[PDB]
Parts: structure tokens; sequence; C-alpha cells
């Protein structure tokens, strides 16, 4: 049997539960796979090059997490599937000696979600995949962000874009910023309170602890959900891509969910 190398690129990366759930799958499916796969956390400098590192490390496949998903989109040799509409790549696979990118956040988020409009906080890789997905489900989408960079993408999708918080009600209030993992609110506390009091679901992408955003939803008795189901769904989808589409995602998902 041959060894194959995988990982997850990020900064920070120490929080990531992607190694745990993937490694479990690589062991569970080793015979099917006919290789011995191992998945590492990989802390990348803010100014390194995703493609060069992937190649230098000899990876067969990787995930990409904050703050690299839009950069991954720019450096792939080839993009496939819905990533072509996401402006963001979270899944890398070496295919035909080329670095190919995919996006599993869009469908992972779809699957994780059991609504007519949405407010997305955040403009980065995760927010782009989400906005693309929600617009496809027929939702109205508004995007509120700190900065005005990277908003052409949301305008062309047909979203309403803001730097000043709109005074209107949103069913879904989604925290797709990286504030939580640096552990601060994505927005002013009082503004956020008003959104929650009229909202139906507070959704934070961060997983593994109670974020300031979700603690405040909790405090107000607004229904809330963290990033765990999305993590596992996108992970499974990626694993399917890692396997060259041999292991079906639903098979990975059951192993990942239990570990
Ligand atoms: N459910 C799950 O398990 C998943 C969760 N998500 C999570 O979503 C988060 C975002 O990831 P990703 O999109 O790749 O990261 P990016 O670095 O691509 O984007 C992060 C965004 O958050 C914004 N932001 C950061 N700090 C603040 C702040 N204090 N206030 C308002 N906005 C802020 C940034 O704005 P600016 O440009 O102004 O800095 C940027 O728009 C991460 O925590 C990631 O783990 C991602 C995938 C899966
Ligand atoms: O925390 C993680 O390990 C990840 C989170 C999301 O950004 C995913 O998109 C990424 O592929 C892996």
């Amino acid at each position: 049997m041959k060894l194959k190398s995988f990982g997850v690129f990020g900064n920070p990366i120490k929080h990531s539960k992607s190694p745990l759930i993937h490694n479990a799958c690589f062991l569970t499916f080793q015979k099917e796979l006919r290789f011995l796969g191992h998945y590492h956390p990989i802390l990348l400098p803010l100014e390194s090059h995703i493609k060069s590192e992937f190649l230098h490390l000899g990876l067969s496949g990787a995930n990409v997490t904050l703050p690299f998903k839009e950069r991954a989109f720019q450096v792939c040799d080839k993009i496939k599937g819905i990533a072509l509409e996401c402006g963001a790549v979270n899944t890398l696979v070496l295919e035909n000696d080329e670095l190919v990118g995919y996006n599993t956040d869009a469908l992972g988020f779809y699957l994780s979600l059991k609504y007519q409009n949405a407010l997305i906080l955040g403009a980065g890789g995760s927010a782009k995949a989400l906005a693309c997905e929600l617009k496809k489900q027929g939702l109205q989408v508004s995007v509120l962000n700190r900065s005005s960079r990277g908003l052409d993408f949301f305008q062309r999708l047909g979203c309403d874009c803001f730097m000043e918080p709109p005074k209107s009600a949103f069913d879904l209030i989604i925290n797709a910023t990286s504030a939580s993992l640096h552990n601060e609110l994505p927005l002013n506390k009082e503004v956020l309170k008003g959104y929650f009091k009229e909202g139906k679901l507070a959704y934070d992408l961060a997983y593994g602890f109670l974020t300031p955003f979700l603690s405040l939803a909790k405090e107000l008795k607004t229904p809330f959900q963290d990033g765990k189901d999305m993590l596992i769904y996108q992970a499974a989808l990626s694993f399917e891509k890692f396997s060259a589409s041999q292991i079906p995602y639903s098979k990975a998902f059951e192993v990942m969910r239990s570990v």
C-alpha cells in the first residue's frame, strides 16, 4: 500500500477539528481507498502561496480555511463544480498532476440547514459560498460588512450590500465573519440585539465553543445554531472529492459525526 498526504491550510489552525474527523475516515476506508491517508493541521504564513506549499508538501488533497479560501480560488490550475460560482475554494485535489479546486461549503451549509430572507455578516470565503447558495434557494440576501472590499461579487449575485446596518427584519442572521474565533462580536451589541429580537435563526459558522454572537442570541432566547453540522457535512463532501469520488459523502458523514 502507498501512503498519501492531506491537510488543512489556515491561520490560525489550532482550533480545527478537520484532522480528527478525516483521519477517522482514512482508517475506516483504507481497504476501499487502497492507500494509507493521513491528514495534518498546516499553519500557513499570511504571505505564503497555497499552491507552492501544497506542491512542496507533496499533498494529495487539502482543505482551505480562513483566511485563504478566496486566494485558493485564484491560485488553482482548474476550478470545478459550484466553486466556479463561489469565488472561493475550500477543497484542493491533485488531479492529472494539476491543482484542482472545489467548494463544499455551499452544499455543506445547505445540508446543515433544516426562511425568506437573510442577513450575512462577513464578506470573505465562507460568506461568498453562503450568499451563492442562499440566492439559489430563492432567498433575499443582504450582506453587511466592516469594509467595502470584495463586494462586486455580492452585487453581481443580486444581493443588497451595506456598511450601515439596515433597519429591517431578517429571518436568518448569519455570522460568517472570523470575529468569533478571535472571539469578539461581528457587530455592535445593541444592533445585533434588534436583529435577534426580530430574527428566526442566529447562525454562527464557528464551532466548538459558545461565541460572543451565539451567547447573545442565547441570552435573548432566539433560536441558534453553531457551525458543527456544516463542518461535518463539508468535511464529508471534501472526503468524497479526496477519494476521487469513490467514498460517497453520506458514508463519510456517519463516521465523522460519531468521532
Ligand atoms: N461551520 C463551520 O464549521 C464553518 C465555519 N466557517 C467559519 O467562518 C469564519 C470565516 O471564515 P472565512 O470566510 O474563510 O474567513 P475570511 O478570512 O475569508 O473572511 C472573514 C471575514 O470576517 C470579517 N471579520 C473579521 N473580523 C471581523 C470583525 N471583528 N467584525 C466584522 N467582521 C469581521 C472579515 O472582514 P475584513 O476583511 O474587514 O477583515 C472577513 O469578511 C471562520 O470562523 C470559519 O471557521 C467556515 C467554514 C466552515
Ligand atoms: O475548521 C475547519 O477545519 C474548516 C472549516 C471550514 O472553513 C471549511 O470550509 C474548511 O474546509 C475546514
